[PDB]
């Protein structure tokens, strides 16, 4: 099911989804199982009482919590492999860096292969320099377009002097060949 070898780290790099998929919870709180015809699905309700969680799997996985049980913001609920973008969006850019490090020198480690962790940090911090916006304001920046955060942060303080309304963004992670192709420099 899940890849292992040289792909592995060609799926790590390019910041796909990995093929064993394995959903992580969004809210700490209680877990129930919903049983279908054809589908399963795992339904969280949070302690703040906001709204439900609905994680749909299919049949095969096995369920790594049981019924009512308490989880915790960044619990795995499925046997499989995290992908970057969820763990991302929930746990901030450290809790990304550490998982990507880990995920990468497990498998050199496998083969008792040994590289420094700067050498990766150096792909990593390359791989989570842009940042897309979600809010227009009134910077000249129109929603959903990558910007490189020096100059989204350098747009945003001219804005905020002599200006109201800054522009919001959220971090992205974008692949090895995504990033390299939407460079400066024809």
């Amino acid at each position: 099911d899940i890849t292992q070898g040289l792909p592995r780290v060609v799926e790590l790099f390019e910041a796909r989804q990995p093929k064993g998929v394995a959903p992580i919870s969004e809210a700490a709180g209680r877990v129930r199982i919903e049983e279908t015809e054809k589908t399963k699905k795992i339904v969280v309700t949070p302690d703040d009482g906001t709204d439900e969680t609905a994680f749909p799997i299919s049949k095969r996985a096995r369920l790594l919590v049981g019924e009512g049980d308490h989880v915790e913001v960044g619990q795995k609920l499925t046997v499989g492999a995290t992908n970057p973008h969820d763990v991302l969006r929930i746990l901030g850019q450290r809790a990304v860096q550490v998982h990507l490090v880990a995920e990468v020198q497990k498998v050199y480690n496998s083969q008792g292969v040994s590289i420094h962790d700067k050498h990766i940090e150096i792909i990593i911090r390359q791989m989570l320099r842009r940042v897309t916006i979600i809010e227009s304001g009134d910077a000249e920046l129109l929603p959903g377009e990558l910007v490189e955060r020096s100059k989204f942060e350098t747009e945003n303080r001219r804005v905020v002097t002599e200006g109201g309304h800054p522009a919001s963004g959220r971090p992205q992670l974008m692949g090895i060949t995504k990033a390299s192709l939407a460079t400066e420099s024809w």
